């Protein structure tokens, strides 16, 4: 309609009033469809995110390609479309370091290469993943117009709880001039039941909520996400799986994989 185009200074306040603190590590997942309109477009969001964190802060965003038969290059490989414009734009700006593997992240800040310097992580969200370095650095996770279905650290908690299901997934890189398929076993599914973490985090007062632009925003500490999901996965490791009653083809495949 005739909606308010948020300026940079107000976005900073919105970020500060949400819990974003300067000097920290902030991993954000965004759906710009819910943020818009902004006065400066998707760049205006990125500019505010780094303006609130300050120079001593480090902004981290997903930056993987999502393609399994195409090799990855941090200089050209576009972000998968499901990650949004903000993700696809952030890694192209000056001084934004990027991982050199298909499941790459993008980071900018004094701790950037502390986060993205690992080689190909198998599984994609293992320890020694960018998402695990955010955990190790006590970073924050900012859900930006997206639910916990996009919360990547939730998958890190799965492997940290030694979850039984492992489904065969693959990617490809360039080894000495030629392709090669790299087969691994990932712990993915529909990820719909990741929304269960909303009640888990909220009941423990671990999740900050509020507006960032027009989007609904969820801010949770990375270590608080892992810890919360650990205790819940320690109660039932299959709690993120759809029951066979629901007839979810994705989860039923993970279930059959012990
Ligand atoms: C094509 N690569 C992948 C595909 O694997 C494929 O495997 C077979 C061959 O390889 C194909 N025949 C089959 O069509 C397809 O299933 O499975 C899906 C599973 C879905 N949860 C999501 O994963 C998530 C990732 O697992 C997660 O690491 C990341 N955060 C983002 C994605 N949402 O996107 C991937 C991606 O689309
Ligand atoms: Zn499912």
């Amino acid at each position: 309609g005739m909606q308010y185009e948020w300026r940079k200074a107000e976005l900073i306040g919105q970020l500060l009033n949400l819990g974003v603190t300067p000097g920290g590590v902030l991993l954000v997942h965004s759906s710009f469809r819910s943020v818009r309109p902004l006065e400066d477009g998707p760049l205006g969001l990125i500019e505010a995110l780094r303006a609130a964190l300050g120079p001593g802060g480090t902004l981290v965003m997903p930056s993987w390609s999502g393609l399994d038969d195409e090799p990855f290059d941090p200089a050209t490989s576009p972000v998968t479309p499901d990650l949004g414009v903000v993700s696809d734009t952030f890694w192209r700006l000056p001084n934004v370091k990027r991982s050199a593997h298909p499941f790459a992240f993008a980071a900018a800040g004094p701790q950037a290469e502390q986060i993205i310097s690992d080689p190909l992580p198998l599984p994609p969200h293992s320890p020694a993943s960018p998402v695990a370095r955010v955990h190790e650095l006590d970073g924050q996770v900012l859900l930006l117009g997206v639910g916990h279905d996009a919360n990547t650290t939730l998958a890190l908690a799965e492997l940290m709880a030694k979850v039984p299901y492992g489904v065969p997934r693959h990617c490809t890189i360039l080894q000495d001039g030629k392709l090669v398929r790299v087969d691994y076993l990932e712990n993915d599914h529909c990820c719909e039941r990741f929304a269960l973490a909303d009640r888990w985090l909220k009941e423990k007062s671990l999740q900050k909520e509020g507006p960032v632009g027009h989007a609904f925003a969820r801010l949770i500490r990375s270590r608080d996400i892992v810890a919360t999901a650990l205790g819940q996965l320690g109660r039932d490791p299959l709690i993120f799986l759809h029951p066979p009653e629901a007839g979810c083809e994705e989860c039923d495949a993970a279930r059959q994989s012990i």
